[PDB]
C-alpha cells in the first residue's frame, strides 16, 4: 500500500489545486 | 487517510455551493 | 476503505455533472 | 484496495477534465 499511498497523495494535491480557484 | 478525506469533504461542500449559483 | 471508496464516487458524479453543465 | 485504487483513477479524470476547462 505504497502505491497505494502515492496515488492517494496525488489525488490530495489535485484537489487541492482544484480549490484554489 | 483523514487528511484525503478532509480534503474531499471541502471540495464537495465547495462544489454544492457552486451548483446553487 | 468502503466508505473512503463512496465518497470519491459521490464526489466524481458531483464533478461529472458539473462538467456537463 | 483494487476497487479503491480504480475508484480514484477515475476522480483524477473528472478532475483532470475540469482542469482543461
Amino acid at each position: 500500500v505504497r502505491k497505494l499511498r502515492a496515488e492517494m497523495e496525488e489525488l490530495k494535491s489535485m484537489l487541492s489545486q482544484l480549490g484554489k480557484t
